[PDB]
């Protein structure tokens, strides 16, 4: 309709367009009607019912800090750990001129014409944490590493890290290990088919793990085997330091040892210094993490959910009222997700770090110690429907390590992390499948050879051990049993979907889902850590509790959990057909080629981005609600999530075995493969066409790769339609329980373009649709296109009518 105004974005300026493809005015620059300082960036915003429009806004010269140690009470009084460093913040203004900096929620009100007036702004403050002189999170962060962010210029090698040693020298030792049969009994891994299934991998060489006032370096190694430092940060604060800026330098040099990857940084959330809009060292991991900790949004009835970037982890997310100018935020560790079943939960906490009534060290500061769940997740996206919030994120793997001083230690330098894919002998159907005990509290996985074909799961797990087939599979943390009390386990993050990094097949299959029985009805075997995807709808009441978590200043609520039970995990690979090796002595991570091309130089982690609810236009039975879902996309497939309308739950089914109705994975083809997934600049749905549309900007790419070249096909843009498939839930009078799930379906409808910079694109109709270009002075080319299912093409006539 005429009337309507479709709003696009340029910067932190808001242009509302009309149907007749013109500006109704100049736009709207949120960071000067919010009357904010000129390194304010707008990243998110929502346009809320007819008289509100919401915005998310956040400055790189925002500094945080973390005070480690050196402290005494009596003086100390109930202060957070995590502040504001203002002393840096007036230290990083020198860039150009001037004449805290932290994350604002703003609101807008509607008035006469296309025009926008200031109502308020909401801080949006650092999580509460207890300083110090078993309820301590402090400890948890005091010991914290976290990786250097995955860029789309990171190849396979980059992310293998050397394997570690076998549970079997771990538990017994080196030179006894042949007792491995005889003794596993009484060691607590009773019928354990594994002596040589390998813990984790090495720390000591690799992409650099920092800790919270540490900071991540701009050069990341090409293969992680042979270069790298990883952990060791005085090794190369002192020499690694140099050795990468010689052979990795900055446009302003072989590129053998080391990729320069600053550009790729800035374009995630990672504030690099010198290469901003308006040599040294990138802020603190602390201050990165609260960059990247704002950058997606939704608004429920008053309330205010922020959440963190798709490919940079968040230990956090915000839960602020409208009436609240400040709000702190709620941690992940903190918030409870339902994972599907108890044993699901089990796998991911049990991975977590050292838990036992023996230990009760001040160095066993690990999240399960600590009585923590998973703190780390990269959000794919929000969105809010049926006054209830919908989120969908790939959970980030969050992992322990030994912090031991004693070189002689097998564990030492290194970080615990084993294949949580079910058994070959497990038993048929979903449920069956992922309640099955293959390492749920240590390693069991690894090569295993039948006669001439070799298997990288256990043939033996659950309760099919020993000789009767009824002996149980047992399974344990791979830490020594006399060394339990003196273990010093701490928490490590990662900046992917995985739990392991370990260069071996194993984790290559775990990534790629090549785990399958050899049974005729051939299931593939799931891992329960490992590329794992959480998706659930929240409620008021749920997400007012995440707020009062956040509000709370210690006192005895230090340990409480958010209880969101609407939840559930779901193993999602990569394709192995995305991998050059396995298209449509072995391979491990480092021999592992990509054949990808959706913008990423891996094949190996995966990628979940843009989620959009939406209710499905189709008339619904007598009664029952409308029926809606919410849909991602991820690497080599489009994703629907669908609920149940009359209860504003999770879609579930009367059957355990068959899969749950609630998630569905639908592969898309060709065409769309060729899709650059970093480059989303826009998720629309169209409630009367029941349509999703994903606008990707092809100037969202870097203007350097990790060979400091300059990035090609940087102009243009792609559209992508996502419509629904399959029986819906109440199609007709009969329909109750469904056996298959609702699916969606990926295409690239022919909105695409690799010559034009994109302004944005009006939805005209249901028939046509108008494409705004820049480039030149003034800017306004449009091209009116047309469609019939979903197969776009331009009208030249109504194109050179307009223009
Ligand atoms: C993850 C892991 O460490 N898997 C092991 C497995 C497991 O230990 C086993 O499945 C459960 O205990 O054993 C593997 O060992 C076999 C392998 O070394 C082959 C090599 O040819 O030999 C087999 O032994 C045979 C062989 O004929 C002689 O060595 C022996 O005198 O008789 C045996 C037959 O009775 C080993 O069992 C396996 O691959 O199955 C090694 C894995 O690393």
């Amino acid at each position: 309709s005429l009337a309507n105004t479709y709003l696009l974005q340029d910067h932190n300026t808001l242009t509302p367009y009309t149907p007749f493809t013109t500006p109704l005015n100049g736009g709207l620059d949120v960071v000067r009607a919010a009357h904010l300082h000129p390194s304010y960036e707008l990243v998110d915003w929502k346009r809320v019912g007819d008289t509100k429009l919401v915005a998310l806004v956040r400055s790189a010269l925002v500094r945080v800090k973390f005070q480690d140690t050196t402290s005494s009470d009596q003086s100390n009084t109930n202060q957070n750990a995590l502040s504001f460093d203002t002393q840096e913040s007036q230290k990083a203004l020198n860039g150009s001129q001037s004449g805290d900096f932290a994350s604002y929620v703003l609101i807008f009100k509607a008035a006469p014409r296309a025009t926008w007036v200031f109502e308020r702004k909401i801080k949006l403050a650092l999580p509460y944490v207890k300083q110090e002189s078993k309820g301590s999170l402090y400890k948890t962060l005091q010991d914290l590493l976290v990786e250097q962010p995955v860029t789309p210029y990171t190849p396979n090698a980059g992310l293998a890290r050397v394997n570690g040693v076998a549970q079997d020298t771990v538990h017994f030792g080196s030179g006894q290990e042949s007792s491995w049969n005889s003794q596993r009994s009484q060691k607590g891994l009773k019928n354990n088919p594994g002596p040589k299934a390998v813990t984790g991998f090495k720390l000591d060489k690799g992409r650099a793990y920092r800790k919270l006032n540490e900071s991540w370096p701009v050069y990341e190694p090409l293969d992680s085997t042979k270069e790298g430092k990883g952990k060791d940060e005085s090794s190369w604060k002192n020499s690694e330091k140099t050795t990468a800026e010689n052979d990795a330098p900055l446009v302003g040099a072989t590129f053998s040892k080391y990729l320069n990857t600053a550009q790729a940084l800035h374009q995630m959330g990672v504030i690099v210094p010198g290469l901003e809009k308006w040599t040294d060292a990138l802020p603190n991991v602390i201050t990165q993490l609260y960059h990247t900790s704002t950058a997606q949004l939704a608004y429920l009835n008053g309330q205010i959910v922020v959440m963190g970037s798709d490919r940079v982890p968040s230990l956090w997310y915000w839960v602020v009222g409208e009436d609240q100018e400040s709000g702190k935020a709620t941690w992940w560790a903190k918030t409870e997700l339902n994972w599907g079943t108890d044993k699901q939960k089990q796998f991911v906490e049990n991975q977590l770090g050292f838990k036992d009534d023996s230990n009760s060290d001040s160095k066993n500061s690990n999240l399960k110690a600590q009585g923590l769940t998973q703190p780390a997740y990269l959000i794919a996206g929000l969105d809010v429907v049926a006054d209830h919030l919908v989120f969908a994120a790939f959970k980030a793997g969050a992992v322990g390590y030994d912090m031991t001083t004693d070189s002689s230690a097998s564990t030492y330098n290194q970080a615990l992390a084993w294949s949580t894919t079910a058994g070959l002998d497990s038993d048929g159907g979903y449920k069956a499948l992922v309640e099955n005990t293959a390492g749920l509290n240590g390693p069991i996985n690894g090569l295993f050879t039948l006669l001439d074909t070799f298997a990288y799961v256990t043939p033996v797990s659950g309760m099919k051990g020993g000789s009767q087939n009824n002996e149980e599979v047992q399974t344990t943390y791979p830490v020594k049993s006399d060394q339990k009390a003196t273990a010093k386990i701490a928490s490590l993050i990662n900046a992917s979907p995985l739990n392991s990094y370990g260069d071996d097949g194993v984790t290559v299959f775990d990534a790629l889902g090549l785990n399958f029985n050899f049974k005729l009805n051939e299931e593939r075997l799931p891992s329960r850590t490992d590329q794992l995807l959480v998706y659930g709808i929240v409620n008021e009441s749920e997400l007012k509790s995440a707020r009062e978590n956040a509000q709370s200043t210690s006192d005895d609520n230090s340990n409480t959990k958010v209880k969101w039970t609407n939840t559930a995990s779901h193993y999602l690979p990569v394709p192995y057909y995305y991998s050059a090796n396995f298209p449509e002595n072995g391979v491990k991570i480092s021999t592992l080629e990509s054949q990808a091309t959706d913008g990423f130089a891996n094949s190996l982690l995966n990628f979940g981005t843009g989620l959009k609810a939406g209710v499905d236009p189709a008339p619904v039975a007598r009664g029952h609600k409308p029926n809606y879902s919410a849909v991602l996309l991820v690497r080599g497939g489009v994703v629907r999530l669908n609920f149940n309308p009359d209860t504003d739950k999770l879609l579930d089914s009367t059957d355990k075995n068959s899969e749950p109705i609630s998630f569905s994975y639908t592969p898309f083809g060709s065409a769309e493969s060729a899709v650059d997934l970093t480059t989303l600049k826009d998720v629309t749905y169209i409630a009367e066409s029941g349509l999703w549309f994903y606008t990707f900007d092809n100037g969202e790419k870097p203007t350097y790769d990790g060979k400091q070249q300059q990035v090609k096909n940087r102009k243009g843009y792609a559209v992508i339609t996502v419509s629904r498939t399959g029986i819906e839930f109440n199609e007709d009078a009969n329909t109750t329980t469904l056996s298959q799930a609702p699916a969606a379906l990926a295409v690239q409808n022919g909105i695409a373009s690799s010559q034009d910079d994109l302004t944005g694109i009006l939805p005209l109709s249901d028939e046509f649709s108008a494409v705004i270009t820049k480039d030149q002075t003034w800017t306004g080319k449009v091209d009116i296109y047309k469609n019939t299912n979903g197969l776009f093409e331009k009208d030249d006539q109504l194109s050179e009518n307009v223009k």
